[PDB]
């Protein structure tokens, strides 16, 4: 018997914040973008609150870029009906995302509106590529109702 | 001289196409997808490009005895993101099944993998438990031993 559940997934790296094409490996000195989804269980008793992505760099030398400008350094898109309906991802309002932390080795982004059962959020995160060591990042999803943990690790090959 | 990369694409409700999933209800099949990606700057094609996937947490199991088109799929995008050629399934004889069991699978692409080209692997699993299933995906080639490793995690509803 389950009241609330959340899920996280890695979508890998891309050459643009939104759209564009996939990448990895990445050349040192170029920007690239990690994308992750947080997904609300369709069977949830209700909307979920304080749905938050935390990403931390665990290995390697690439750095999350900028001071945390929405539309440049990160994006958050809502698919209001998730995979259960034909509504597409669209960027959410700037006021709907709280930047709890933004720095070279980690970021934390909280979605302020409640997340309806089945709905999904896509987080896109700009990074500067650095070194011939793989960059690995730990991505964590939480809500108030579903603390998890829900954790993935995505890895990027960086060409020196 | 040579480099590889790996990425998770997350879970899907079909082997190819269909829609994304996760969470998954216990009792249902679902599919992990991973890409192995040949560095465009590589000196030449790479050999023995292998995906190894092993369960690190939870109770979901890789399904079936390892039948291509049912339990797994391997697609080649011959020019990767660098050109508009699409993914298409490779021939069965181009994929060596080094291992296939509930807790681990190993799939080797036998033709050489051209610089810039990408492979997409899809893997059927049976969902079990109210603990998250997490899998470790490793990419290797002869010329780029790595390893290159990601961890994808699935929420399973009891
Ligand atoms: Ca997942
Ligand atoms: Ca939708
Ligand atoms: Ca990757
Ligand atoms: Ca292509």
């Amino acid at each position: 018997p389950t009241a609330y559940a959340l899920a996280i997934s890695s979508l890998g790296e891309f050459n643009s914040l939104t759209g564009g094409t996939s990448t990895d490996p990445v050349a040192e000195g170029n920007d690239y973008y990690y994308r992750f989804e947080i997904r609300a269980w369709e069977g949830s008793s209700g909307p979920q609150t304080n749905v938050t992505l935390n990403v931390t760099r665990t290995l390697g030398n690439s750095t999350f870029a900028g001071s945390g400008t929405k539309g440049v350094d990160f994006e958050v898109e809502l698919d209001p009906d998730g995979p259960f309906g034909p509504a597409s991802y669209a960027p959410v309002l700037s006021a709907d995302v709280q930047v709890l932390a933004w720095g070279p080795t980690g970021v934390q982004l909280r979605y302020l509106p409640s997340l309806a059962p089945g709905a999904t959020l896509r987080f896109s995160l700009r990074a500067n590529a650095v070194n011939g060591t793989n960059t690995t990042v730990q991505a964590d999803a939480t809500s108030t109702e579903a603390p998890g943990p829900y954790t993935v690790f995505e890895t990027t090959t960086i060409i020196p």
